[PDB]
């Protein structure tokens, strides 16, 4: 009926003074200007961000893919796996288009999987996709949390969903970073995406969807979450070498 | 009137087969598919040339920029730059919409330039964003050559150009995979880009432009160009850290 929360991850950051919108930091830093426009360090975030989590994805074994921009599954339609590849686990960084809350072009990195048959391997491969995400927020030092979305009420295309909220202390509220749902042979039914058994049968695999990251709302949780009263930002270790700070500090 | 050639770069490589093109190589190797798709070494292929002209421009020392997707001169509309500043250096990596000679959707890395008064300033400009190029295409081991656009005989909005065409084997012949131009006030005129003289003048300041990687065509030429008989293509040196290989060996 109504989500539940799974997991509590980090700690709310504690301020001495009124935490400001990513928005009011970035002006006075001069990394967002402008319709919107990230500039510098606050572009050197985004970037690090991107290439973070596609690299950490790449360690872990995911084939690369790019496209010229759903699409995803689509790439798979009318093809057969063997059941010697289960599971194929797919990593694609692209431009998406649909505060920096919601801008029409943003890129964002997902995950895509296509596993052996029903629910045990499908849920197993869903389960491996939710860690890698709470690895990977951990990782970058935001507090969040994992809640289970509801799929028969409403919905329906997919059997379990989770999403992941991060604490954003601009907002004052929890906003959503990643979502991971098991679609089972919803997609696979409607693009015939099989895989042949070891007996000679093909059947209809199952796909399972995840984000790896959508960078606009990392970028809003991270400046709220680790700015000072200097209106600085701290910069979390997994970012200083894309960003080559520690701290970013605001123009002259 | 015609297109002169101003420098030549590289050699032709040496074949004792008949070059075959970057399609069917591609294919061989399991590293283009489908319109059309990258996967695994390819897609290593294409994010490591945006992220190694990026980062050798960050060097140099642009500013980086993100945008939402022409749109680099208008983000400086209705903007005044100090005398100080001058000359302003923008690098920005973005997917733009317009064989993988002409896909729909792309990565291109961009340069920009705000420059002081004048046709000095500009075109000293103009060959720092040219050399660059050169640099890059050098250091990626490709043949190329430098040809000096016509710009009163048709076009205009342009008082120099220069592109560069990187040598084909499977095509043949010699794609533009670079571009640069001085537009001088053209877009400054038009969008009112100024700059404040010492004085305290408000002058017309000159944009000048630079495509530092258009990746579907650099592509095509890295493939056609280290191509092996073995249908094998070795990898530039450049490129060996982000694909972990020397050598693209295909698939089982």
């Amino acid at each position: 009926s109504q989500a539940r929360v799974l997991h509590m991850v980090g700690d709310k950051p504690v301020f001495s003074f009124q935490p400001r919108g990513h928005l009011e930091i970035g002006e006075k830093l001069d990394i967002i200007r402008q319709s919107y426009y990230l500039r510098g360090a606050g572009a050197l975030l985004q970037h690090g961000l991107v290439n973070f989590t596609f690299n950490k994805l790449l360690r872990r074994g995911f084939t690369p893919m790019t496209v010229p921009d759903v699409g995803l599954a689509g790439y798979f339609m009318d093809h057969t796996v063997a059941f010697r590849d289960l599971p194929v686990r797919m990593v694609c960084s692209s431009t998406c288009y649909r505060g920096l809350y919601r801008v029409h072009h943003f890129t964002k990195v997902e995950m895509f999987g296509v596993t052996g048959p029903g629910l045990e391997q499908s849920s197993q491969l869903l389960e491996e996709f939710l860690s890698l995400q709470m690895e990977i927020l951990t990782e970058l030092g935001l507090h969040f949390r994992v809640l289970d979305m509801p799929t028969q009420e409403l919905g329906l295309p997919a059997y379990r969903k989770f999403d992941i909220e991060a604490w954003m202390p601009g907002r004052g509220r929890f906003g959503e970073v990643t979502s991971a749902s098991n679609c089972t042979d919803f997609q696979s039914r409607r693009l015939h995406i099989m895989f042949q058994t070891e007996a000679g049968e093909l059947q209809f695999a199952h796909t399972v969807n995840a984000t790896a990251c959508a960078v606009p709302r990392l970028l809003i949780a991270l400046l709220e979450s680790n700015q000072q009263k200097d209106g600085s930002v701290l910069v979390p270790p997994a970012l200083q070498s894309y960003l080559g700070t520690d701290r970013i500090t605001a123009p002259t």
